[PDB]
C-alpha cells in the first residue's frame, strides 16, 4: 500500500488529470467486499508495472464527488488515465489475470 496514491475530490486535478503517463484509479470503499478482494492484486501491479504507471485509489466514502462526473454506476470500477484522458474502463471484481490483460492492452 505504499505505492498507491491517496487521492481525494480536492486532490483529483492535480494528481490525475495534470499528470503525465498513465494512471489506473480504483473507485473504492470499507464496505465493498470486491473492492478489498483487488486491493492485493493492485500492490502487485503497482510492483510489477512501477515502472510503466501509477496505481491510484479513491474512496467513494469519504469523496462523493469525482466518480459522478465519469458515469460510474457503483464500485469497483477501474479507469485507465493517460495524460488526465480516460482511455479504458473495467467494472466489476477481476482476477490478476484479467487486471493485467486490461494493462498489456492499453500500454
Ligand atoms: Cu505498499
Amino acid at each position: 500500500s505504499d505505492k498507491i496514491i491517496h487521492l481525494t475530490d480536492d486532490s483529483f486535478d492535480t494528481d490525475v488529470l495534470k499528470a503525465d503517463g498513465a494512471i489506473l484509479v480504483d473507485f473504492w470503499a470499507e464496505w465493498c467486499g470486491p473492492c478489498k478482494m483487488i486491493a492485493p492484486i493492485l500492490d502487485e501491479i503497482a510492483d510489477e508495472y512501477q515502472g510503466k504507471l501509477t496505481v491510484a485509489k479513491l474512496n467513494i466514502d469519504q469523496n462523493p464527488g469525482t466518480a459522478p462526473k465519469y458515469g460510474i454506476r457503483g464500485i469497483p470500477t477501474l479507469l485507465l488515465f493517460k495524460n488526465g484522458e480516460v482511455a479504458a474502463t473495467k467494472v466489476g471484481a477481476l482476477s490478476k489475470g484479467q487486471l493485467k490483460c486490461f494493462l498489456d492492452c492499453n500500454l
